[PDB]
């Protein structure tokens, strides 16, 4: 994977934000090696990743930071939002004080990037429809008061991860 090897038409800056314990760092590794991750634990700081995908006939390289949510790692992770072009916002369907969170994670990824950041709502975790507490329907109702994109994920199953990557890229380059 070296530089010269490499074929794309744009270079986008991601980052994916939400609570901790939502599965952010799943839906990274499920995008880029399309495994579950074992043994997840809590990101310290961030982590980064890439994968260039085909959107329209372009190929756009995606710079993905997958940030920390635990609350002590807010004052490192600022800089991950400056100049992104969007954002995977996400949430546990089983955790109600993860959507909860929503609001001021939205506010703050809007005045740290541009207010135009593209965001996808990803409400994660729903191959455990058991432990549901956070309705499709309320989240697509706050997604289209709040000019957000939203599907439901797995990070398990891989179920709409890629999709949820290339929607954001979509939107992006058009209008
Ligand atoms: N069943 C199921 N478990 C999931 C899913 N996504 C993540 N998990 C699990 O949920 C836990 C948290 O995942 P993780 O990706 O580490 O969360 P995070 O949002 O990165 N946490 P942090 O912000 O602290 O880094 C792990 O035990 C992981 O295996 C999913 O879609 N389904
Ligand atoms: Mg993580």
């Amino acid at each position: 994977g070296p530089l010269g090897s490499e074929t794309y038409d744009f270079l986008f800056k991601f980052l994916v934000i939400g609570n901790a314990g939502t599965g952010k760092s799943c839906l990274l590794h499920q995008f880029i090696e399309k495994k579950f991750k074992d043994d997840s634990n809590h990101t310290i700081g961030v982590e980064f990743g890439s994968k260039i995908i085909n959107v329209g006939g372009k190929y756009v390289k995606l710079q993905i930071w997958d940030t920390a949510g635990q609350e002590r790692f807010r004052s490192v992770t600022r800089s991950y939002y400056r100049g992104a072009a969007g954002a995977l916002l996400v949430y546990d369907i089983t955790s109600r004080e993860t959507y909860n969170a929503l609001t001021n994670w939205l506010t703050d990824a809007r005045m740290l990037a541009s207010q135009n950041i593209v965001i996808i709502l990803c409400g994660n975790k729903k191959d455990l429809d058991a432990d549901r507490e956070v309705t499709f329907l309320e989240a697509s109702r706050f997604a289209q008061e709040n000019e957000l994109m939203f599907l439901e994920t797995s990070a398990l199953t891989g179920e709409d991860v890629e999709e949820a990557f290339v929607q954001c890229a979509r939107k992006i380059l058009n209008k």
